[PDB]
C-alpha cells in the first residue's frame, strides 16, 4: 500500500525470513504496519508486560517493589547474568524487574511470573489494560520455543505497540509506575544492534529486545525524535528453521526505512 511498506516488503523479501512492524507516530495517532495483525512469538520482549503487571500491583502495596525474593540455586534457568550473583540470597521486585528488562535476566523473569501467579497473570494484566491479543502460555526458557504456527507466547506488532504506548505515554499505569518504566527502559543494555540502530543517534529511546530459537529477533521501543512527538515501533522477525541465526540488522534495516519515512 504505502511506499514505507512496500520498502519494507523489499527488506523482507531479502531477509530469508517472516517480518512484522508496527509505528505508532504520536503526534497525530497515525499508524504504519506490516503483518500487522499477524501473530510472532514475543521471546524476551514479553518481559515488558510482567514488568508492568508487577508495577501495576505497586500501586496499592506501596512496599511492594522492595520486597526480597529468595533466589535458588534450582531457580537458576539458561541465562542469569544478574540472579546468579545473589543464589542462595534475595533480590527485591525493583531488582528482578530492572534484571529482566535491562538485562533479560531469565531468572528474574521467571520471578516477576510467580509474584503474577503464572504465565496467565501476565495475560490478565494484558487484557485488564484492553490487550486482546496479547497470550503468556509458559515460563522461562521454554515461552521462547517460538514454533511456526504455534500461538502459544505471541502477540502481533499492532497489538504490542498499542500496549507500549499506554504502558509508557499513557494512563494504563499511575504517574510514578509509568515514569519507572521508562526509567527502565531507557537504561537498557542490550538495543544498541537493533531499532536504535537504524536511527539517527541524537534520537534517544528505551526498549527491550527478543532472541529465540527460529532465529526470532525482535524489538519494541519508545522513541522521542529530535523535534517531535514520541513514536512507538515494534519490529518482529522470525525464520523458517529452527537454527537460524539472529539477524538484529534486519531489527535494524527496519527502523531505519520507517525514520526515513517521517
Amino acid at each position: 500500500t504505502s511506499a514505507v511498506q512496500q520498502k519494507l516488503a523489499a527488506l523482507e523479501k531479502s531477509s530469508g525470513g517472516r517480518l512484522g512492524v508496527a509505528l505508532i507516530d504520536t503526534a497525530d495517532n497515525t499508524q504504519v504496519l506490516y503483518r500487522g495483525d499477524e501473530r510472532f512469538p514475543m521471546c524476551s520482549t514479553s518481559k515488558v508486560m510482567a514488568a508492568a503487571a508487577v508495577l501495576k500491583q505497586s500501586e496499592t502495596q506501596k512496599q511492594l517493589l522492595n520486597q526480597p525474593v529468595e533466589i535458588k540455586p534450582a531457580d537458576l534457568v539458561n541465562y542469569n547474568p544478574i540472579a546468579e550473583k545473589h543464589v542462595n540470597g534475595t533480590m527485591t521486585l525493583a531488582e528482578l524487574s530492572a534484571a529482566a528488562l535491562q538485562y533479560s535476566d531469565n531468572t528474574a523473569m521467571n520471578k516477576l511470573i510467580a509474584q503474577l501467579g503464572g504465565p496467565g497473570g501476565v495475560t490478565a494484566f494484558a487484557r485488564a489494560i484492553g490487550d486482546e491479543t496479547f497470550r503468556l502460555d509458559r515460563t522461562e526458557p521454554t515461552l521462547n520455543t517460538a514454533i511456526p504456527g504455534d500461538p502459544r507466547d505471541t502477540t502481533t506488532p499492532r497489538a504490542m505497540a498499542q500496549t507500549l504506548r499506554q504502558l509508557t505515554l499513557g494512563h494504563a499505569l499511575g504517574e510514578t509506575q509509568r515514569a519507572q518504566l521508562v526509567t527502565w527502559l531507557k537504561g537498557n543494555t542490550t538495543g544498541a544492534a537493533s531499532i536504535r540502530a537504524g536511527l539517527p543517534t541524537s534520537w534517544t529511546a528505551g526498549d527491550k529486545t527478543g532472541s529465540g530459537d527460529y532465529g526470532t529477533t525482535n524489538d519494541i521501543a519508545v522513541i522521542w525524535p529530535q523535534g517531535r512527538a514520541p513514536l512507538v515501533l515494534v519490529t518482529y522477525f522470525t525464520q523458517p528453521q529452527q537454527n537460524a541465526e539472529s539477524r538484529r540488522d534486519v531489527l535494524a534495516s527496519a527502523a531505519r526505512i520507517i525514520a526515513e519515512g517521517l
